């Protein structure tokens, strides 16, 4: 079927990427970017998300496979040495895919911006323009708190091991379909109060920020962040789609916790 | 229907009883604790978990109600000024049913003692006789980690909110089926590394707490703590039985949150 | 002596100025905000750090006053009630005062740059400018830690009490001569490892910042914000030099730590 | 002069202990364990801990030396390799001492008990003999907060980097004369409020624990932990005592929590 495979860049992952490329040549492998089926990641996780940001429409219609050229990353966590075993049965068809959950971001503006989505594969994270970051947290439209701080951090359920783990998150399996929301540096006092907890949402929770005075924030998806002005709302919930990987072997997600944080 | 009250013992909630007991005669109501199908509880969270307990063993055929005597509760809760119009939706039937997930303990002891297992509402914990507490979690047949601190805390969804979340676990919603493991005092050195964050386990996945030295620890399930001799292993995982409220209004579990931590 | 006042600039507080003015004309007290000898500041503790600012070059020969309009403040501490008492003893000479520790920073540059110090009454944090944030820490010459996360804040003992306690830090008495440094939101893994505590350093040492690829960072001092360019080292000390406040009664600083965060 | 030696007990620290005793024979030197100006401990931190609480009657007339069998500690930082050289320069006399400062805790009873006082070099906890641990929180005859939790810690300066590190409480130098007391999983709600941060206590600071219900206490003062019946009182105060060491070379405290916590 049709494949394109991305490199990192560096003298490893170009190389890498040439002998897959040659080694798919001995079967009926078609190399299209386009409309591929198959899309293969070298060199870290973050050349995995670019991967992922780059096909982002057609998620349905593609599995993905991350290679790590340096250290084990939780998308790309097979080795350079397993390239040729991944190619025969890449080429064999025949696999079975797993799914992950991703985060919708939206944000709506005044007259004059069209409201804007986007899609997160580790999280998505809000912070001010410059002056002092307050809005207010409304669950399923209920006002929950005035959140004053740093900022707040929605994350996927596979994303937990990345910006959510530095800021106490919990690292929750990505089998369940949930988000997480994380505080930074929250200002607690007898005036102004915060839950302090991350909190856990299921599928069809919608999380919204509202501002209180300053309508500019920081807004950040994944590696993108833009600056956002004249926003009236930032919605969070789990999205409908999924990301789809290809799986040739048994990596346990506590396994791939367990290399990463602990020993390997 | 048949049904039971239970009270806190306080003049404030045995007056509340009789009343209730009296309403209900108004009614075809029996007066059963022995297979009632509906459980009231009046006092606080407390008095709902000796209900829960007392009855766990027909948790299937029961719908609990909690009333609050005094602060709001996550199970009691209910106004006591509530109580009139809770009999009469009581008694008339037809009403719809709220189920949590429960966590379940299994103790494994040498020759001499039966594996015990054990239902918990909140949580159970884990911690030495007396000497330093070490045990090796394995996850799902994987060695994961070699805790060494005071001890380890698998909370039911609902059971976030208490001491889970004291020792700076999540809030998850209690739709998602899942049971959240957070550390009490870890030890973290150059020699001696744990995970440090809570993890959140899905249904079917299976923790695993194995003695290194010392086989005696002070396990507790809820309210009860008892010192356990010449322990194998223990055992947790997410329960396949399920605790059934009834619902007469909508009190959302955010705002039950908010209510209690925020402000009311 | 010579005296000024500033004013938060709202409607209470500039009247509240005028009044201790007029009160000031009934005795021998000489406005000058040129070479002031006593410092009133009228608003909030933001307010407080305007004036101490202000007059950051003779911090030997000032003694300040904090009075603060809305909620109590940790340098702001006296009620706007009490502005006629404390015109009496302010103009009657022969008050205590009190000395709280200050936080001196140094930045230095490459050629074209001079070495630039400065003064901070609450605390310092270094962030990235856009990328990354990665710093060498080193410890009076010795490498202590190779920082990875979104940034670092040192503190006064009197500034404990603003961001550093939001970020986990220790509130520590105002009398001992230290500094303290957090850490924000730091990545640990198996490859890249923090202290994770935060730090108290006495007087005499020396905390140094060193980049390793970027050389630009945002560098804060209390409310002032500035992007430094071509950094070659942040050097953080305890000050030689004290703010002195104008003791009139006992407030102790537990006391205000006890009023503003748990109830007053 | 007299000297003595104390031994983990194994079979490297005893050997290493008679080589050392067999040394010190070539030399003007007394073997006395009765009344040693020099005692040398053989093991690790918890080997050192013992010999200190062996001879705190006599703690102004003794310098400790710590020699680790295992790995690194923060009082038995010397390698065994170091043992021959340590006898030479022990022996000559001449060298420079360190000293560090120490926590007094005080247990006041009721009628029938005589008021205990105990010393300790790293912490001093307090837990509750069975039910909930509520106790009052009273800084210098002020009323602070009503702690209700698992416990409390007070902490040396050098006992920072043990079980107060674990509590989220901060490192400082043992040359900062203080105490730092810490929270053991506080429960926090709209009903009950504790600071969280440590607090770090100068001299002269006394910090009080009054009992609400239960007047029975779980102690602990380093290794030692006692249950306390009818409990008035726990007082604890930087202590006017200081425990000395011998000093032969330049081992920096921080570079010391470099070695133990960040690699060596
Ligand atoms: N070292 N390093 N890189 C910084 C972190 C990069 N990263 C990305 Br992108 N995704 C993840 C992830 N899911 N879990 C952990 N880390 C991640
Ligand atoms: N104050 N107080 N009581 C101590 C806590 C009692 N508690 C029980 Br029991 N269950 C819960 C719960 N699910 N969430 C919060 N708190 C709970
Ligand atoms: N609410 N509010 N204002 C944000 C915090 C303002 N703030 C300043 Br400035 N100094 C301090 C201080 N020493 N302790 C606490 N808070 C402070
Ligand atoms: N691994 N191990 N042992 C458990 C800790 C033993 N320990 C003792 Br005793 N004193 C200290 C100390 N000052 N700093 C760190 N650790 C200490």
């Amino acid at each position: 079927m049709k494949y394109m495979i991305t490199s990192k860049g560096d003298e490893k992952s170009d190389l890498l990427r040439l002998n897959m490329i040659a080694g798919f040549g001995e079967y009926d492998m078609e190399y299209d970017d386009v409309e591929p089926e198959i899309v293969i990641s070298i060199g870290g996780d973050g050349t995995f998300l670019s991967a992922f940001h780059q096909y982002e429409e057609r998620l349905d219609e593609i599995a993905f496979i991350g290679i790590h050229t340096g250290h084990l990353g939780f998308y790309a966590d097979w080795r350079p040495a397993e390239a040729d075993k991944l190619v025969k049965l890449l080429a064999k068809g025949e696999y079975q895919k797993v799914s992950y959950p991703l985060l919708k971001t939206t944000v709506k503006y005044g007259i004059g911006k069209k409201e804007a989505t986007y899609l997160a594969l580790n999280e998505s994270t809000v912070k001010s323009s410059g002056g002092p970051f307050v809005v207010d947290v409304v669950i399923n439209d209920i006002h929950f708190e005035r959140f004053r701080g740093d900022g707040l951090c929605m994350s996927t359920p596979s994303g937990t091991t990345a910006y959510n783990k530095s800021l106490g998150g919990a690292l929750m399996h990505p089998s369940i379909e949930a988000m997480q929301l994380t505080e930074m540096a929250s200002i607690n006092n007898r005036v102004y109060r915060t839950i302090g907890s991350p909190l856990v949402f299921p599928k069809h929770h919608v999380v919204s920020l509202q501002p209180v005075n300053d309508k500019d924030f920081q807004i950040s998806v994944d590696h993108l962040s833009i600056l956002h002005r004249d926003v009236q709302e930032i919605r969070y919930e789990v999205s409908a789609k999924k990301i789809h990987f290809a799986r040739f072997r048994s990596f346990p997600f506590w396994r791939r916790v367990h290399d990463s944080f602990i020993e390997d």
